[PDB]
């Protein structure tokens, strides 16, 4: 404790909850660009750098959700490191916060940030519906959050229902090209129908196992003993996931994970810094 740095964020991302499919792809693939490692790739998608040991999380970067191009955003604050949701910010400037205490200055909404936090399991996921209705109404409900108000259980449950939306819609996006190809797809114009859709189980398991698929393409990177035969990529069958092609269709972006023989983590963010990354 605490969290250094939420209030400068190195990058904003902004999307406005109107605008096309195509713009919604580029709003995602800027943020994986900005969040990247220059020095590391792993076939040819962006490796995150690691978290900065012994100090805590200094690193964040800002999305903010619009009703419009000239409405005022829901802003969203977010690990520059592991991409992960901690705050958002309502219209009468009050930061709510995932974690008690994390956030200078910040108020704990009510619950957590995890998947059995704001469902009741990791299993939940493909319960819930996203779309662009989804996407403007979960950010006007936290928009509309004022610092005053009684936490009422029917206020909480459709805020977890709202959190649990846009870490869809924005942040397994990022980390995903499943999940962001699903969410632009559910995008159309005002002259097709509105839609809804909900995740399937190997994207569910996709986001469960980010970790777990990010370690298993960087193993593949790794350059192999003498008289051993170079490493095969080992599926993770419940993703959908068998080949390291596969993989790279797969990732948005990587988390980084020490695998044995690959980057150590000061090795990493040496080759970052190096490389001009803040
Ligand atoms: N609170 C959270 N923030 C970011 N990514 C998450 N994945 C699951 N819960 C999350």
């Amino acid at each position: 404790k605490m969290a250094k740095n939420v209030d400068k964020p190195l990058f904003t991302a902004t999307f406005n909850v109107q605008a096309s499919s195509a713009d919604y792809a580029t709003f995602i693939a800027g943020i994986r660009n900005k969040l990247r490692n220059p020095a590391h790739f792993s076939h040819n998608r962006p490796v995150l750098p690691p978290v900065e040991p012994n100090v805590p999380p200094s690193r964040w970067f800002h999305v903010v959700l619009k009703a419009s191009p000239t409405s005022a955003g829901l802003t969203l604050a977010i690990r520059a490191d592991n991409i992960y949701l901690e705050g958002f910010k309502s219209s009468d400037g009050t930061w709510w916060e995932l974690t008690p205490g994390l956030i200078p200055g910040a108020t704990y909404v009510g619950f957590g940030g995890t998947y059995r936090d704001l469902l009741g399991d990791t299993d939940k996921l493909t319960n819930v519906a996203l779309g662009r209705q989804q996407l403007a109404d979960a950010v006007t409900a936290l928009h509309g959050r004022t610092k005053a108000d009684k936490p009422s259980g029917p206020k909480q449950q459709q805020a977890r229902e709202a959190v649990t939306t846009l870490l869809l819609m924005v942040n397994e996006a990022t980390r995903f090209q499943t999940v962001s190809g699903f969410v632009a797809g559910l995008l159309h114009p005002k002259a097709v129908a509105a839609a809804s859709g909900k995740i399937g189980n190997e994207m569910k398991a996709q986001v469960n196992g980010w970790q777990d698929l990010s370690a298993a393409l960087l193993k593949t990177d790794v350059k192999p003993p003498p008289g051993k035969s170079p490493a095969k990529f080992a599926p993770i069958e419940k993703m959908g996931v068998r080949t390291a092609v596969q993989a790279a269709n797969t990732l948005g972006i990587l988390l980084f994970v020490e695998v044995p023989g690959g980057l150590t983590v000061a090795k990493a963010l040496e080759l970052f810094h190096a490389s001009g990354g803040k």
